[PDB]
């Protein structure tokens, strides 16, 4: 199966409006096209146009991303496949907005209902909605690690010091897999446990940002949720499934400070060019993503872009990068 690639353009922000920014991006959700105006003052007609698996314009809301992209992927996780979604694009374009989301200010909504909530919390909410006493015995475990300068931090660890480091090893049980030694995996017994877990993770990240330069823009964030499902149907026979979903928020594409982003590009180039050796081992991120990139996990990429003329070169870089990645084949479960 080819990696599926979608584009999400964010709306203008107040500073862009204040600077009287013009748009250089047109999205056509129906034709699944994004068309970028490239000639500035000089050449009013030149464009580059790309077709993707889906295209989300500035008016797309969090709930539309969920319904279109995540729901189908989560149903596949529930069938016991492994899936990955990662966000790629320049700092400021909405990777974290998309993957995690934000809380609406002054208290207006519950987390399960917040319209600014992104992929991670909606996914956790749906896992419990879908599975709960609906016949299956099931458990859910989460982990959240971040890669910065090729060091690995555990945002969910009971340790009060976020700087305490994890270590990665090959997994002798699983050919393309790693063991993250020290990684706290929290059993989430029900939906009413979700928020406090995410909240404490976010507070550890805020600390991390005070400790390390340009932390949030240089970091890669790797949230994983594993679902163990058990069934005893018609004979009394017992049929076990395990689904895993990785939700990944990459370093800003404008970027050992950068080894993982660099190596991901070299890995994607190797896969599309079909070159014989693919350098997964040369970074922490690509070791973590090995199975998602030419392996047995179903992968989707959300490429995030700004609409503003100012960001022309990086917007074009992001679209070219993401477009070629459609050519990568995985073979799920
Ligand atoms: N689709 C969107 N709709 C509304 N605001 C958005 C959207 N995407 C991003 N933003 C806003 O733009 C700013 C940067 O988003 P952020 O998620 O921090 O980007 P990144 O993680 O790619 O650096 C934030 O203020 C965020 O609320
Ligand atoms: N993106 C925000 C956190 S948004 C987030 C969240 C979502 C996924 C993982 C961790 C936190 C949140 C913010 C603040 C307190 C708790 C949780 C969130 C936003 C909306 C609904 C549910 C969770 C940040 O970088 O701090
Ligand atoms: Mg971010």
């Amino acid at each position: 199966k080819n990696i599926q690639v979608v584009v999400r353009c964010r709306p203008f922000n107040l500073a862009e409006r204040k600077a009287s920014a013009h748009s250089i991006v047109e999205c056509d959700p129906v034709r699944k096209e994004v068309s970028v105006r490239t000639g500035g003052l000089a050449d009013k007609s030149s464009r580059k146009t790309y077709t993707f698996d889906m295209v989300f314009g500035a008016s797309t809301k969090q709930i539309d991303v969920y319904r279109s992209v995540v729901c189908p992927i989560l149903d596949e996780v529930i069938m016991g496949y492994n899936c990955t979604i990662f966000a790629y694009g320049q700092t400021g374009t909405g990777k974290t907005f998309t993957m995690e989301g934000e809380r609406s200010p002054n208290e207006e909504y519950t987390w399960e209902e917040d319209p600014l909530a992104g992929i991670i919390p909606r996914t956790l909410h749906q896992i419990f909605e879908k599975l709960t006493d609906n016949g299956t015995e099931f458990s859910v475990k989460v982990s959240l690690l971040e890669i910065y300068n090729e060091e690995l931090f555990d945002l969910l660890n009971p340790s009060s010091d976020v700087s305490e480091r994890l270590q990665m090893f090959d997994d002798p049980r699983n050919k393309r897999g790693v063991i993250i030694k020290g990684l706290e995996e929290i059993t989430v017994h029900n939906k009413d446990e979700v928020y406090q877990i995410l909240e404490k993770g976010a507070a550890k990240r805020t600390t991390a940002a005070t400790l390390m330069n340009a932390y949030s823009s240089r970091s890669h964030s790797v949230f994983s949720v594993t679902i163990h499902m058990k069934e005893t149907t018609i004979d009394g026979e017992e049929l076990v499934k395990i689904g895993k979903l990785n939700l990944v928020d990459l370093a800003g594409s404008e970027n050992n400070i950068n080894q993982s982003l660099l190596t991901l590009g070299r890995v994607i180039t190797a896969l599309v060019e079909r070159t014989p050796h693919v350098p997964y081992r040369e970074s922490k991120l690509t070791r973590i993503l090995q199975d998602s990139l030419g392996g047995r996990t179903r992968t989707s990429i959300i490429a995030t872009i700004s609409p503003a003329s100012l960001n022309l070169e990086e917007t074009l870089s992001t679209l070219e990068y993401a477009h070629r990645a459609k050519n990568i084949l995985n073979k799920p479960e």
